[PDB]
C-alpha cells in the first residue's frame, strides 16, 4: 500500500515547493531506502550516523525526527518527509526560522528556555564527539524574562544591534 | 572614522539593514574594533572561543577570505556588514552564493573536488577530526549535473535546494 496517488500529489505540489515530477522522484528514492514507505526513528539516526564516525548523533537525530513527525506517530511518511524537505531545502528566510524554532521549543509551549537551548547544543558536540550560549541567548532575550518567544528568536536571528554583544 | 552618509546611502542600497540600524551596528564593531579594521588573527581568537578542543584556524582564514572582499588582509566595517546583512537575512539565492563563494577559494567562479575536500577538511580541524571523501564525493558528483568535474553556481544552488538527482547521494 506504498504507492502514489494524484490527489496526495497534487496536495503536495500546492503545499510545497516540488513540481509533480520532482516528487515522484523523491517518492522513488525513498521507497527505495524505507519499503514499508515508513522511516523510523532509530532509521532516521542510522543516517546521521554515516555523518559521524565521531559521536552519538542519537540525541540531535531524535529532535530533528520529532519536528518531521508531524502526527507525532513514531513514524515519517513520505507526505511529512517531503514537507520537511521542502521547507529546510527550498523555504524563504521566515519559514526556517519558525522550523529552527520549533526545533529548539522541544515541548512545544512557545518559549525557548535556557535548558530547552542547552540540550540542542549539548546535543550539538554530542553528535559530534558555555558563557557563550548564555551571550547569545541573554541578548536575544529582550525582556529578559528568561523566555525567547518566536519573535525574539526571529529578530535576534537576523541580527537586529541589540546582538553586538553577543559577537565580540 | 565617524561613518559618513555616502557610506550609509550605499549601505542601504546594498544590504537590509536599515541607516538606524547601520549606526547601532557601527557603534559596536568600533567599541571592539577600534582601529575600525578586523584583523585575521584577530578572527582566529575569535573563532578560538567557540572551539576550544579544535584547530579552526584553518576554516576561520576560509571563511575571513570571504569576509574581505577586497583581499587587503583586513576586514572594514563595510564589509563586515555587508556580510552580516548576507548572513542573516539573505533569501536563500544569496545565503547559498556566500555558501558558494566560501568553496570556491581561488574565486574563478567554480568548486573543484579538492576545494570542496579543503573545506571538508578544515570543518574536521575545527571539531576534532569507510571515509568523509566518499561521502563528499558522492555529493560532488551528484551535483556535477553535467559530469565536467567541476560545480557552477547554479549545479551548486539545484542540488542544495533538493532537485531529485541528490537522491543517489543520500542513498
Ligand atoms: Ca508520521
Ligand atoms: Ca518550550
Ligand atoms: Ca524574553
Ligand atoms: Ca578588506
Ligand atoms: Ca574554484
Ligand atoms: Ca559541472
Ligand atoms: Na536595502
Amino acid at each position: 500500500n506504498s504507492k502514489l496517488k494524484q490527489d496526495t500529489i497534487d496536495r503536495l505540489t500546492t503545499d510545497t515547493y516540488f513540481t509533480e515530477k520532482e516528487i515522484r522522484q523523491w517518492h522513488k528514492g525513498f521507497l527505495k531506502d524505507c519499503p514499508n514507505g515508513l522511516l523510523t526513528e532509530q532509521g532516521f539516526i542510522k543516517i546521521y550516523k554515516q555523518f559521524f564516525p565521531d559521536g552519538d548523533p542519537s540525541k540531535f537525530a531524535s529532535l530533528v525526527f520529532r519536528v518531521f513527525d508531524e502526527n507525532n506517530d513514531g513514524a515519517i511518511e513520505f507526505e511529512e518527509f517531503i514537507r520537511a524537505l521542502s521547507i529546510t531545502s527550498r523555504g524563504n528566510l521566515d519559514e526556517k526560522l519558525h522550523w529552527a524554532f520549533r526545533l529548539y521549543d522541544v515541548d512545544n509551549d512557545g518559549y525557548i528556555t535556557r535548558e530547552e537551548m542547552y540540550n540542542i547544543v549539548d546535543a550539538i558536540y554530542q553528535m559530534v564527539g558555555q558563557k557563550r550560549v548564555d551571550k547569545i541567548f541573554d541578548q536575544m532575550d529582550k525582556n529578559h524574562d528568561d523566555r525567547l518567544t518566536l519573535e525574539e528568536f526571529r529578530e535576534g536571528s537576523k541580527a537586529d544591534p541589540r546582538m553586538v554583544q553577543a559577537l565580540s
